[PDB]
């Protein structure tokens, strides 16, 4: 007679709370889906022996398409558990979820766990700073999208840093680097020339957040364009006007040129 | 030699994620603070007893002005914990910390844990919706904030919705409640009438989120101001223009006014 959303957290096995993996032990089924997101430091092998429950995996078409029919009919008789990455009901369509839910007569609960959206604080950016966020995709065919530049522009223009998800392919595991980000950026800029992301402009790149040796690198496009970030999943971020504790933070911590305390504050 | 900021998450002491309970665990020394934020579901002692450690809790004084003198000399030669409710960074300035430890020659590490600022996926509202937030303070003397009634106009103005973080003064042990910055705002609308924040605003509240029952609540100031949304911690929201998807949660889940479902797109 219970659904409980649990979040796995940012980055490995051990990213979940213990609240959500006492919760996740106590289920009788265990579902989770990896499309909005994946584990990058971690296995399902892995996850599954932490939890000590076989884990079913959804698709996105399983879980949008499919939930009541998957998932609610066992929760009707039993304890059953939807593991997500991050945080529960972050990802965008995941709330509707436990409407579906609700309709079933099924009660649900929310176990959260550690979200990009609150873990990017590691970069010494200001929280209450962050503006609409939005995600970089790919232009294809006669389609080139470019709304996350409207939202760098806009955000900024009010001295508000912008944080940008990058394309991913969940299934083919193929992800969007933070370089792939730039040069798309910058072609943007070309075509819009509104002087939102050009060579000058500073970002930070944030890579494997959660970890315990994450890489959180600070400079201008120029000199990061080509730089190495390590392997996915990778965050950009475009700052607005920075606080002089932010620059500072960037400088000691994310190898920040000094020049960014003159510049960008 | 090494320092941890480790985050003990929303609202008790499971909400600590596995990796940060076992690094806890080994650490020679805690050190925590509990000023930032209220976790209403646990007590110090309970916290201790689940890492096994004695704790020895800071005040904002010992923080800001001696975590140098009292932390960081004790990180040279042993593993030490500084714990925080939610997460350590967010809406926080321990970012600032980190550069003290590194002049100090001490490498430090962070562990996130869920925080509210993701934690309010849970309203059923778009994350990524989110624009500039802020904190309602409560007024002193003479003193009188009103720069977060810009911050609900500057959002609104662009569709986005506004989180505001509530004030606390845990020396008086006081928690502003979702009730008092609603008199607050209106206050402010009085003497600003920017006609930003009025009896028929609609406004949403989440209240103890972490707990499996959180107070979720949705609607007009002219019924809400006076709800009693149950004990601190509260975080009051303030949102933009709604999608439909949005709405239809705020209604289902939150109990707010059926009318809002229709939207004026
Ligand atoms: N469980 C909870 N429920 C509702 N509001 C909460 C909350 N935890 C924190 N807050 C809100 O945030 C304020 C503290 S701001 C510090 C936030 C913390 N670092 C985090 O990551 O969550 C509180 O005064 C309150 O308004
Ligand atoms: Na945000």
């Amino acid at each position: 007679m219970v659904l409980y959303f649990i979040g796995l957290g940012l980055y490995d096995e051990r990213d979940i709370t213990v609240k959500g993996l006492e919760i996740a032990k106590k289920c009788d089924y265990v579902f989770a889906e990896f499309y909005t997101s994946l584990m990058a430091g971690t296995t399902l092998g892995r996850i599954q022996k932490l939890i000590g429950k076989e884990i079913r995996v959804l698709s996105r078409e399983d879980v949008e398409l499919n939930f009541e029919n998957i998932v609610l009919p066992l929760a009707k008789e039993n304890d059953v558990a939807f593991l997500t990455p991050g945080d529960p009901l972050v990802a965008t369509t995941h709330a509707e979820l436990r409407i579906r839910a609700k309709r079933a007569g099924v009660e649900s609960y929310v176990i959260h766990a550690p979200s990009i959206y609150s873990a990017v604080g590691i970069t010494g950016l200001h929280i209450y700073k962050f503006g609409k966020s939005a995600t970089v995709a790919y232009p294809e065919g006669n389609w080139f999208p470019t709304s996350y530049y409207d939202v760098i522009k806009e955000n900024a223009e009010r001295g508000l840093h912008t944080m940008l998800f990058l394309d991913i392919k969940a299934e083919k595991r193929m992800y969007m680097t933070a370089n792939e980000a730039m040069e798309l950026l910058l072609k943007v800029e070309d075509m819009k020339k509104g002087g939102v992301f050009t060579d000058d402009t500073l970002v930070v790149v944030l890579a494997r957040a959660g970890s315990l040796n994450p890489t959180i690198r600070a400079g201008y496009v120029k000199d990061l364009i080509r730089e190495d970030f390590g392997d996915p999943p990778h965050i950009l971020i475009v700052p607005g006007k920075l606080h002089i504790v932010e620059a500072e933070y960037l400088v000691e911590i994310a190898g920040a040129p000094r020049e960014i305390l003159r510049v960008n504050v």
